[PDB]
């Protein structure tokens, strides 16, 4: 495949729903080798089955949160790993009440805090860590949502983070660039990940792309990962710091009317 | 003028040649009334006279970074306003080594997260506080730059922050707009404010957008003014979740070639 | 007002409820004098009705599909005013075809020449003949619309032209900057003009945006025209080669979910 | 590879340095079967040559200008192909005035006419011709330039008509997304092609983009031919109506300064 030899590193994956299940099927299936990880002992195990799943046996615990854990990630994977050509930061949250109902009703101080913090400068901050280990022709790669970009009703705090995060992206591509690495992010339309149980009327979302992209319909976690797996590749070579809709097309309309 | 019986409370008058400075002169020259924030009783008095300067007495001490000094100045405020009818938002600040040199080496959580605080969470945070005793008719207007939309040299970490500040006008605007207040934000070009010294390079900036903006000048902190004044003015009842550049039109090219 | 002195001349001004007559209105009100076009003997008398409405008995034949009729409009202008301060563009026209059902339904050859001949082209092809007798700080204004940006129903081919129709703007700001000429557009929200009635379902994006924009109604010729007079006066400096909506911030939002 | 078995129809093939030689390349590279177009009797040969180059017999002759031939090449290709998967656009033309200097000075009725009917309007025409033998998992793809965003210095005229020709990506993405077809732009970054030598000061800019862009690199007909292999193919099959940027990232950043 067009990632033959291509060794990426996907946070993120929850479940077999997961965006970033969906991209490391792609990246396996296109000969990348994966390593994954995950939050809490909790979760280790699952981890494990589903890296089994795409020939890994390379689980490594880090909580965005904890400066101590994003940098004895890359120790231990490069016990592994002399070099690394992927990252994939397929990672946020934020407190249910800053993405609930009104904007202002959510927003507290600690709460913008928390969600900036995971959402948007946890992606720079494992670039950062991973930085040393870094392959020239590395590609990093983030997920981000059309909420960034307009106003979405209940998204609030979270597309301020996705703002910050897509920001993130370009000043990383400068930043990163010289050395021949490349960042972008994919602007995805929604799935029905976990995630999106946090997201109240997601159901109505999904229904409004259906009958208002272009394409009529939403996209899949497949869809996403294939998008992935070329950003990641060299294929994407002269690509960088780009924000890729990959949403049936549904940023490009002006729908339900 | 166009703002009379305005009243409008603006932050961040620093000196005279604060982009606050000139969107208070246009106020006052058109009939608004005003009051003012400092930060630190080292600092009182010269906002006092700066206040002085525009007829005022009402000076109010606001660090944005203490949520009991924003609930207070709208208590305060409150004992000589029955109403607010416009905010002025002109408050930024990043530690200096996160906006130095190479976006990365600059990073750090706590960087980040002062950043984001103060530059972008405060503009909403005191938009909720003041949002009791808004006119229907108010307008909340905060600054911004280039650089949320383009990485810029040096500005790094403060592109991510403007990122997350023009997301914010967006969102406010949806979350004040049944009321009837309007949120926008004014995308001023570089102008020699105090707050400029911050910037490594703003003399290759300035000479830039001179020599490659479609007016070939820089800005003013009297157009600035004059387009903020219009802004917070019934004037401008038809436009929210707007970012207005002021920028001699220099986002629109590219430059230098 | 805050456009005493200046001479603006404004296009497209068929009836009461254009876009052009919301403008003109601020503007006199602002202390600016007028003069207007038509397209055709048959309006003659209604223009010059409208005409006076505004104090102006300066009226001018100008069908932009004819070069002669653009050369002379200035040549005739010129033999009342010195200088030109304003210059209003509020013209469009596709033919029914090409607004209608589907995109590819309406599209011909011809149907494309057409909506761009007179929807684009015209723009700076009257700023062209007008250069010579334009005053240093005179302000060149258009109206566009969404459809520039995002496909909207219907509207189809007057995308396309609108889409050319902002690129001109920046090039023209480029072109006449030096000179210290500005050039910008509204891009405004529905408003029901007689064109209005050419847009099929013109009443459901009507009723769209009273229930999605952030503001929860839609814009008036009032708001449009106070927002056009600010950018064709001395306020607006600062500002070239940009598009402001005044579409009650309906840009900024996915609505309808 | 990842087109096995599509079959897909080139136009613009004028060199070995043409961005459609690049994407030819690519694409039969991924298992593609590839038809091609050429201009004028004259160049029969030559693209009989190139044609050969990729294992194709293939060519017909298409000049956009006339419907006629538009027609007859979808008729002449049907005779060997049942189905048509994929179309590439890379087609464009203004008068050499319109493109050198002052935007105004090349300015012309005929001149915008010529422009966007060559470089704009011909990509919908062919869709439209193409439409009824497209699979409906096609893919149709044109090429744009960032002069269609920001006003670049000699872009002049073509700016205009990139601007309506990605407008009318969106348009085409509506139109023909029910269906399944997806359509799409990449914006590349300056590549010296024949076309090139069209623009003044090309040079000019590929120094800039080399020394501003974040991968401080210009793009090769290599990497713009693997994107559009990719959006060309079901790996794209969740995208639509994007323009995306293959140009080392250079129009995310502010250069220069
Ligand atoms: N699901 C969608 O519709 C959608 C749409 C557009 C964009 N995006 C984004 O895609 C990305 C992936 O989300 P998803 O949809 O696949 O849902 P998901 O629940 O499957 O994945 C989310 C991941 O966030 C991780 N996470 C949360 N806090 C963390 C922390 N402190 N440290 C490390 N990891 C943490 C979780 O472990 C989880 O794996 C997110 O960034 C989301 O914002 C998602
Ligand atoms: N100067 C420029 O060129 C420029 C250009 C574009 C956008 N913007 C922005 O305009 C706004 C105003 O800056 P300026 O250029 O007038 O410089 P300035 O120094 O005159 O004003 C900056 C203000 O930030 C305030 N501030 C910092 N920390 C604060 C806190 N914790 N609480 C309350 N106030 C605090 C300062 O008191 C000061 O008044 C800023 O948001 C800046 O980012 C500025
Ligand atoms: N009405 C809206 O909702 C709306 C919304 C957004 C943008 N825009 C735009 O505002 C502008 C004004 O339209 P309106 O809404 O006020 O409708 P309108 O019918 O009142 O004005 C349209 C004008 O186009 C003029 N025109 C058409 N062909 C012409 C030609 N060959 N030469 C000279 N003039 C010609 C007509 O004379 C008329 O005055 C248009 O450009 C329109 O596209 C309109
Ligand atoms: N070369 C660049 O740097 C560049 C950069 C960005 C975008 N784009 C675009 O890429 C596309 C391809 O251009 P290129 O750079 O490969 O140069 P090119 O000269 O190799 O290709 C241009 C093609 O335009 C074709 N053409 C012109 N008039 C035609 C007509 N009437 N009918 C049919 N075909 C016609 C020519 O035959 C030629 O094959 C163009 O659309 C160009 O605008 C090019
Ligand atoms: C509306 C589509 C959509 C966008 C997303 O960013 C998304 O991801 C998250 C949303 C919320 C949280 N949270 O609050 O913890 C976390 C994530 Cl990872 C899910 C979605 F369904
Ligand atoms: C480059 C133009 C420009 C943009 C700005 O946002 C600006 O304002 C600030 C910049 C830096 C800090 N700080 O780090 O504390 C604070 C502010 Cl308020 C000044 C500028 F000169
Ligand atoms: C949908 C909102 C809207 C947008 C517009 O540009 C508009 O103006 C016109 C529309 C169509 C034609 N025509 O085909 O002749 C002409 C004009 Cl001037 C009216 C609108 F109601
Ligand atoms: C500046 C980069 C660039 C952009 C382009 O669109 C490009 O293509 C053309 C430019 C001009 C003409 N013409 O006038 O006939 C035709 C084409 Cl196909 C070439 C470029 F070098």
């Amino acid at each position: 495949g067009f990632l033959d030899g291509k060794r990426i590193l996907l946070t993120g994956l929850l479940s077999n729903r997961s965006i970033a299940y969906g991209i490391a099927k792609a990246c396996k299936r296109e000969g990348a080798e994966l390593a994954f990880t995950y939050v809490g002992d909790r979760f280790k195990d699952r981890i494990t089955e589903f890296a089994a799943e795409f020939g890994s046996e390379l689980v490594f615990p880090c909580d965005v949160a904890d400066d101590a854990q994003i940098d004895a990630l890359f120790a231990s994977l490069k016990t592994h790993w002399d070099s690394l050509d992927g990252l994939v930061h397929s990672i946020g949250f934020a407190p249910r009440e800053a993405i609930a109902g009104d904007f202002l009703d959510g927003l507290t101080r600690e709460n913008f805090r928390i969600a900036h913090d995971i959402s948007a400068y946890s992606f720079p901050a494992l670039a950062k860590a991973a930085l040393p280990m870094l392959s020239d022709d590395a590609s990093l790669l983030t997920l981000s949502y059309l909420g960034a970009e307009r106003a979405i009703p209940n998204y609030n705090t979270m597309g301020l983070a996705k703002a910050a995060l897509e920001a993130s992206v370009r000043y990383l591509a400068v930043s990163l660039g010289a050395k021949g690495v490349r960042v972008n992010a994919i602007s995805a339309g929604p799935i029905k990940t976990l995630a999106a149980s946090g997201i109240k009327s997601f159901g109505k979302i999904l229904d409004f792309v259906e009958s208002n992209s272009p394409l009529k319909r939403n996209v899949t976690i497949e869809q996403v990962g294939n998008a992935g797996a070329f950003l990641l590749s060299d294929l994407a070579s002269g690509v960088t710091a780009e924000v890729m809709h990959v949403d049936s097309g549904f940023n490009a309309v002006v729908g339900g009317m």
